[PDB]
C-alpha cells in the first residue's frame, strides 16, 4: 500500500478510495500513521480501514476517536494485534455510537489481552446500544458481557436481514 498516496487522496476526499489497508506495515513512521488517520477524517467515502499488526500504541491510535465519531461511511475498522490498551479500546467502541456507520470492529490479540471488569462493562453497554455492529472482535471474560454482546449482535443481524427482505 502507498501510505503517502492514501494520505493525499483521503485529505482530498477521494470518491474512489474506499479501502485503506496497511496491515503488517510496521516500517511506517508513527507520524505518518498519525497523519493517515487524520487524513481519513476528511473522507466521506472510506469504507474499510485496517491497521492490523502495525505495532501501533495508544499514542498513534488516539486519532481514531475523531475518525470514528466523524465518519458516516466507515464500515470496517481493524486494529487487532497491536499495543492498544483496554481503556482506549473501550473509548473507540463507545465512539461508534455517534454515527454508527461501523458494522465490523476488530481489535483482538493486543499485547495487553486482559480488559478488566470496568472495560468489559463499558463495552457491553456501548455495544448493546449500537444498532449497526454485526461483528466485534473482542474476547470477553465476563459471562454477562459475552451474553449481552452476542444478543445485541444477533439482534442487529436480524435488523439487517429484515430490512433486506423489505421488513
Amino acid at each position: 500500500t502507498d501510505v503517502e498516496s492514501c494520505i493525499n487522496r483521503l485529505r482530498e476526499d477521494d470518491t474512489d478510495l474506499k479501502e485503506v489497508n496497511i496491515n503488517n506495515m510496521k516500517r511506517v513512521s508513527k507520524e505518518r500513521i498519525r497523519s493517515l488517520i487524520e487524513a481519513a477524517c476528511n473522507s466521506k467515502h472510506i469504507e474499510k480501514f485496517s491497521l492490523a499488526n502495525t505495532a501501533i500504541s495508544d499514542s498513534e491510535a488516539r486519532g481514531l476517536i475523531e475518525l470514528i465519531e466523524t465518519s458516516p461511511s466507515l464500515r470496517v475498522l481493524n486494529v487487532e494485534s497491536n499495543f492498544l490498551t483496554p481503556e482506549l479500546l473501550a473509548r473507540l467502541l463507545r465512539s461508534t455510537l455517534v454515527t454508527q456507520s461501523i458494522v465490523e470492529f476488530k481489535a483482538d490479540n493486543q499485547r495487553q489481552s486482559v480488559l478488566g471488569n470496568q472495560v468489559e462493562m463499558d463495552m457491553m453497554m456501548a455495544i448493546e446500544e449500537n444498532e449497526s455492529l454485526l461483528r466485534v472482535g473482542i474476547s470477553f471474560a465476563s459471562m454477562e458481557a459475552r451474553h449481552r454482546v452476542s444478543e445485541a449482535l444477533e439482534r442487529n443481524y436480524e435488523r439487517v436481514r429484515l430490512r433486506r427482505l423489505g421488513k
